[PDB]
């Protein structure tokens, strides 16, 4: 039968349900979630480094003209000097003293080691979960890992599984984030293009081993005053080195949910957001007949002591009176309660130990004891551990949350003001009635 | 100087525009753009193609069971049959009589001529747009890739120009499109893993040469009832060759706004739609300074076979006394008229004849022939033909479509109306003037 269900997409917590058909005995179905990457559609859109910003060499041109031409190569900065005078180790370097022209450019161009010290930069839009799901059933398990889309099954052959649409919609990333040696950030980069000066992108290329280099990094560049040749410039500091500097925190220190990010390709893993409903079919012969089942009569139920809390610290003890011997399963439809075994063995007008696990002070809730119902009403203390170490496994709701007999003093001032209330009414009408006679 | 100037978006139609500034002059701006290439970014979700259903050699042996083992092969079908008993040329391929054993199998592959007849998935995320322009100012010619996206300089050597945000960007594009031998396509194929029988992406793969190939064909193998050794099997109908038979137009004739769209990469040029804000620094040097600009006395105006249309229909003739002589520019400042000339050889005293188109009947307009303003007024006559080869120039307004009849008679209705409304409250409030005494 294909029973849909509700399940949270935490890691780890089992889930437990029980599935039924009226002409057979109930089976327990165990579903746990063990991954979950949150790979979203990521396309790079440039890559940066700090820039070499090696100059060439000088051009010298002497009694005549040297300007120089437009260049196809990343922040050509040109500029031509008259009345200059080179000179290099031995004498001068030309054979005019005043009319010189030297030609001075300057470029720009990645650095020997921007293969490992590089930032790419690319926009991260819709992110879809992928979920691995341990299930077992009549004692049969399988992993299996499928997506949350609503539209593709998994491992179909074994069991057939539909993942619909999740309940909330995370999606750490930004629209548009960096990424530097495993370290993501949620940075509003310029666009290729705007090239500002000083700040991140100052020198961006469409791929590592590019010649689309494009820089606009401010070298203003200056006529010599010394005897010797050398090129003047000055340049605008390296806006990667100063992004650097306060990039702000990476998204393995800031992620919500619990999150943690890997690169290559980029993923959310163990992420727990929301709830996820999923559609399973149980294949038939998985079934086991209910005259095959050995069926109950007698059932009740009364616990010891509970403690509620993300550790399994209640028990019940069940009584019981049965025809047969065989293992039965066991699960509890309240939301608050959740047992610890899948399963029990019952054989013939015994008891059995069974463990919990709730969150309201008051314990009422329903035990599916080889079937029907068994209804469990009693209250126990709150735990004195005040920090633990495993979630939590169920949620809280209001009804549950305010304990039964806050629920009594409550309810008793209410009705006792409400009365007050229709007493007074009452005198009031009655007094009226026979005032008018 | 910053001039910010909205242009329209429609490729070719050149953009007349007048700079002036206080001692800089009047000065010609003309705004064209070449091309436009609207290029967004793609992720490639699976390729397809037509399958092999290639079936292996069967697996039979004698006196024994046989049970297969789950493969990695793309739509792996097993099936275990008894009381085979093979036939080839020659006799029976194996000793024992009746109980026997043979595993049919079958798995799918791709086809020897995907390499060509395939179709990828890509998921069209948001559409930045790209222009090609050219500006000519003065004497001086120049062309530049700018993009639209916003701030991003162009040809910044000598011609700093911002194109601003798209007025509406509408994309041609829908979220999901297939591309098959660069015909384009917008098919809402399934994702990843949602393989359907008999329907497009049947058989889902990352790349036409990887392995981990995946489909869900509705493979049957049914017992083989003659005696000869046969596998036979019932497959679901290529949901490749389905699609390809109703895949509907492409969107090379259906794209709205007419963009020509081109694959390698993904891309829709040259579509006509809203307006584009620009703003562009002219350089100084270009200026004249306002002394040496010859100035006219008194301008004039009159026109000649006027004919309102998306041609250069219209005709005008301007007398001037100019002071001094050489070339000027002129240009109209009418939100519904542009003339053809951007400039103008004014010699002395005489008279130009320009040419100019409009949209409006009662073409009045106010042009600065060359410096000032004048005032032209035309009732100009409706187009003969029917269908014209070259698009429109001008925008129709509410006002400029009402010609100055049409005002004179409406209003004329309407003023008579009023005036009846008027003169009875008057003689109303009078009455009541002359009844209160
Ligand atoms: C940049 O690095 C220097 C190096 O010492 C550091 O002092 C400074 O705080 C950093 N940040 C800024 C914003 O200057
Ligand atoms: C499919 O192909 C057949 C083959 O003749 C053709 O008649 C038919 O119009 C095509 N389209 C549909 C939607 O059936």
């Amino acid at each position: 039968f294909e029973h849909a269900t509700t399940v949270p997409n935490v890691p780890g917590i089992p889930y437990k349900a029980l599935v039924e058909r009226a002409g057979y005995a109930p089976l327990n179905l165990e579903i746990t979630v063990v991954s979950s990457e949150l790979t979203p559609s990521t396309n790079k859109e440039y890559v940066t480094c700090k820039f070499h910003t090696v100059v060439p060499s000088p051009q010298v041109k002497c009694c005549g003209s040297l300007e120089c031409k437009a260049s196809s190569k990343a922040d050509y900065t040109c500029r031509v000097f008259g009345g200059v005078y080179p000179f290099m180790w031995g004498g001068a370097q030309c054979f005019c003293d005043s009319e010189n022209t030297q030609l001075s450019e300057a470029y720009v161009e990645f650095a020997p080691d921007c293969t490992i010290d590089h930032a790419v930069a690319l926009k991260v839009h819709t992110a879809a979960l992928k979920v691995g799901l341990r299930i077992v059933y009549g004692n049969t398990t399988a992993r299996l890992d499928t997506f949350v889309n609503g539209v593709t099954p998994g491992s179909s052959r074994d069991l057939k599984v539909i993942a619909g649409p999740i309940s909330a919609a995370f999606s750490p990333f930004d629209h548009k984030v960096v990424i530097r040696k495993g370290l993501v950030y949620n940075y509003d980069f310029p666009e290729y293009g705007a090239m500002n000066p000083g700040a991140f992108g100052d020198i961006q290329a469409s791929s590592l081993d590019a010649t689309d280099i494009v820089a606009r990094t401010d070298i203003r560049l200056l006529k010599p005053s010394v005897k010797n040749i050398h090129v003047p410039y000055t340049q605008a500091v390296s806006g990667y080195e100063m992004w650097k500097n306060n990039s702000g925190r990476p998204l393995q220190e800031t992620a919500p949910f619990g999150c943690k990010i890997e690169v290559e390709p980029l993923r959310a893993t163990n992420c727990a957001y929301g709830h996820i409903p999923i559609s399973i079919d149980i294949p038939d012969a998985a079934f086991v007949r209910s005259s095959e089942s050995p069926t109950i009569l007698e059932v009740s139920c009364t616990v010891a002591d509970c403690i509620y809390s993300a550790d399994f610290g209640g028990s019940l003890t069940l009584q019981y009176k049965a025809n047969r011997e065989g293992h039965c399963p066991v699960h509890s439809h309240s939301t608050t309660a959740v047992l610890k075994e899948a399963t029990t063995h019952v054989t013939a007008t015994g008891s059995i130990t069974l463990h919990f696990s709730t969150s309201s002070p008051q314990a009422n809730f329903i035990v599916s004891l080889c079937g029907k119902k068994t209804t469990c009403n009693a209250e126990c203390k709150p735990p004195a551990d005040h920090i633990i170490g495993e979630p939590h496994k169920v949620d809280q709701e209001f009804q549950a949350a305010v304990s039964k007999t806050s629920w009594n003093w409550l309810l008793a001032l209410f009705g006792g003001a409400s009365s007050l209330i229709v007493v007074g009414l009452i005198v009031l009408v009655c007094s009226s009635m026979l005032i008018n006679t």
